[PDB]
């Protein structure tokens, strides 16, 4: 008996700017939101269960607590339905065809059940399906297309008001003593992960750290050092949903007439963002090469042995090796190193298809969804959308090879005339550095001169087809 | 004649034992000789005489014995050189302190007779000293600067050739028709144990099971049930070295190699024996909290009656109990389990001495070696190495039907799923149907969880703003 709500985290780690969940307290005589846990790596993990107790302790302060729930959510939901005699459920709206495919049999689980069901969009900037309804019916393909649809729209309407006690109002949250043993977030010991020596989180999770970040982000804007993580930066943020990419949109709007009308590349990073998830929404085979109408079919090589060594950083090539270091360690790799790194895995030197790529940085990348990986790693290899020097291009960037000794420290005793291509120094000064080429670290595992020409003949053999 | 004896201790093998090879070139007879020498439990003990019967078995192969003797070392060795006339003593290096003052000492003795000592390093993969030398003259505190280490040396020598009758040649053991009667491996009772009702064991000790079952685990590596002891584990027989970290090493090398640059984490497990036997050799003190330069002061509660529910088992938390039921019974638990019963102990629950759970474990637990042990401890209980579980849903979220539970702790079999993690939330008829009333045959909680973890987070809180 009553209005017995339910909102259903999943991406919009956050109370602010929260549509479904602002919709779904209205008329509500209860609520309880639930986060549902079904490549992931660790450092996803650590960072989404950061963002549950970051989320958590934010409706402690509204006197209510997050229930986290192990299962499969076809499953769970009908339970939970019953249990707690739900007449409302909400949730942001997914763009991506695996989400989209899964809400809507939670929709049909519960129709059946009688439970009204709220969907918002607050994940994008944009309605994906009006930009493809302005289009024609197709997403455009070319940045430039989707930059003049944009253009077009209707002014972004205001963020939605952040839910704080007035909100709330007389709705409130039923507790059992015994929450946490039942619903609490778990660690990732308790997820069955091996943490042992795991440092301190480059970028931890959460709400709370978005909109500091996002502050400090803010005062900022009103090379060697670009390639480390910045305190400010806020990529990941967005890809969880703890930082609100309308409210983004509004602050850098609200800063640049602090100091008109703005070009659109003031919103670069978020129309980027757009840009994949509307080409991939509409398009369940996205993330493959072959069923894909979009991606061109390439003769990539199979190759699990090379793969794995450029998955794990053991290429030889350093500049390689510490982007894919970084990457395991912290998360998150400057936007040129992924360029590097994927350069190198497909067109480049090893001729691996572009899935395998993406295969992994799902797995490691922080900030990059599922659409964006598919988009950037089909862009990158010439695969849609209409050769790096793994030695030079470190070494331009960082000609001290600072970066190299900070997550290659097998290699800290060579000198920056050897940091990028150690296989080059002399024996002596091998020794001095206690690091034998081939022994203490690898040899580099292709000739990129030999492997890059022979690589960029197979391409323009597949263009001129 | 030169007459040598070879003193096992660590190294119950004849494979890979440098010490012992080294001692058989130019000697005329061999004596290999054991000294027990007066918390170790009954399954250590256990495993121990296992590990002796295999060497004296694997001996008689070679037309020896093994001669085991009760006596402290310094007493013995005495009486030993001049019965025996011995001029040649060989030991495996020891990198514990309290082996390393014992070892001294016993050096010290054979000078004074005019016994030369064999010392060799094959207890662990790489020479301790050369890496404190590496780090500057102090053991490297965090695992990242140790790997860093480990990077940069030398590729390890080939393990030593395994004592067979080619490496023995002319060299013979005297043998007496009495030697079982003098000499001979005692059994539990014979050293005054009570063994009424043990089972089998779950570890048979040896070398001849650590070697069989490093065959079936390189072929296999060709949840629930990772809690239960694994046919192919070989955590113990490092521990008490009946198989060796540099033969391991190899093996898995080889296995890799049929790339040529593994990763270090496929040698994870052994590393990380390295690092806390480095951590170790050069602090005395290491398993303390006072007078010890790298652990932090903790004020813990002194609480007899809470150790020993947890040590037995008691604490009315059944995946505690289970886990510490487990370890009683068979001397092998998860790594995670472990982490669970010492959060539960320490910095989580009980705010009991890391000191104590480390007692605990000395006496159950069959793979941890002391350095292990006390830097684990220490680890876990944030008191060193710069570093809440809940009883409750931790073994929920591992187990989720508790046959765990239902395996361990066969009083509470009869309890659903439901509730057989937390069996007092379980309505009287449900308790009574499973005939086993909380509180009455199996014990209340002994802490609420939820108020006890919340009031120790915040004393580590403030343990460490005084340190910052
Ligand atoms: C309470 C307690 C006692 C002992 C052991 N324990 N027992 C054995 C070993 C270990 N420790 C570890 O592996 C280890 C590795 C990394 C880190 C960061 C830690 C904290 C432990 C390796 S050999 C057999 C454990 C796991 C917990
Ligand atoms: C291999 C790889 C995977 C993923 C990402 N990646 N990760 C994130 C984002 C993106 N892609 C882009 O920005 C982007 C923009 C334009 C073009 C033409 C391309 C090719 C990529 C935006 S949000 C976080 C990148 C940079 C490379």
């Amino acid at each position: 008996m009553g209005v017995n709500a339910v909102h259903w985290f999943r991406k919009g780690l956050r109370l602010h700017d929260n549509p479904a969940l602002k919709e779904c307290i209205q008329g509500a005589d209860t609520i309880r939101c639930v986060y549902i846990l079904d490549n992931v790596g660790i450092n996803r993990w650590r960072f989404l269960l950061q963002c549950l107790e970051d989320l958590d302790a934010n409706l402690r302060k509204l006197n209510s607590r997050l229930f986290v729930i192990r299962g499969q959510p076809a499953d769970v939901f009908p339970r939970l339905f019953k249990e707690w005699n739900i007449t409302k459920l909400s949730i942001e709206y997914d763009s991506e065809p695996f989400g989209k495919e899964r809400d809507a049999a939670i929709k049909k689980l519960a129709t059946e059940a009688g439970v009204e069901v709220i969907v918002r969009i607050s994940h994008t900037l944009y309605d994906l399906d009006k930009i493809i309804e302005l289009n024609g019916g197709q997403p455009p393909l070319t940045y430039k297309r989707f930059q003049t649809l944009v253009s077009k729209m209707e002014p972004l309407e205001m963020p939605a008001d952040t839910i704080t006690s007035d909100v709330i109002g007389k709705c409130m949250t039923p507790l059992s003593d015994d929450h946490d043993e039942k619903y609490g977030v778990p660690s990732l010991e308790e997820l069955g992960f091996d943490t042992d020596g795991l440092s301190s989180a480059v970028w931890p999770g959460g709400e709370t750290e978005a909109l500091t970040r996002l502050e400090r982000h803010l005062e900022r804007k009103a090379n060697a050092n670009s390639l480390l993580a910045s305190p400010t930066g806020l990529s990941p943020y967005l890809r969880f949903g703890c930082l609100s990419c309308r409210l983004f949109y509004f602050k850098l709007t609200d800063l640049y007439k602090k100091v008109s009308s703005p070009p659109l590349s003031l919103y670069g990073q978020l129309l980027w963002r757009e840009f994949f998830y509307t080409a991939a929404t509409n398009n369940p085979r996205f993330d493959k090469m072959e069923g894909n109408p979009i991606c061109v079919q390439i003769p990539w090589d199979k190759n699990p042995e090379a793969l794995a060594k450029w998955a794990e950083g053991r290429t030889g090539f350093p500049w390689i090796d510490a982007i894919m270091t970084q990457l395991r360690q912290e998360g998150w790799i400057h936007h040129l190193a992924r360029h590097a790194v994927a350069c190198f895995l497909t067109r480049g030197d090893l001729w691996i298809s572009w899935e395998e790529g993406m295969k992994v940085f799902e797995e490691l990348l922080l900030d990059a969804d599922w659409s964006i990986n598919a988009g950037s790693w089909m862009w990158l290899s010439c695969s849609s959308f209409f050769c790096y020097c793994p030695v030079g291009f470190g070494r331009r960037t960082d000609p001290n090879g600072d970066y190299i000794r900070r997550y290659l420290p097998v290699l800290r005793g060579f000198p920056a005339k050897y940091i990028y291509d150690p296989w080059n120094a002399p024996e002596g000064i091998q020794k001095v550095a206690k690091c034998l080429i081939g022994v203490n670290y690898p040899k580099p595992m292709v000739n990129h001169a030999e492997a890059s020409r022979l690589n960029i003949e197979r391409m323009k053999q597949i263009y001129q087809q």
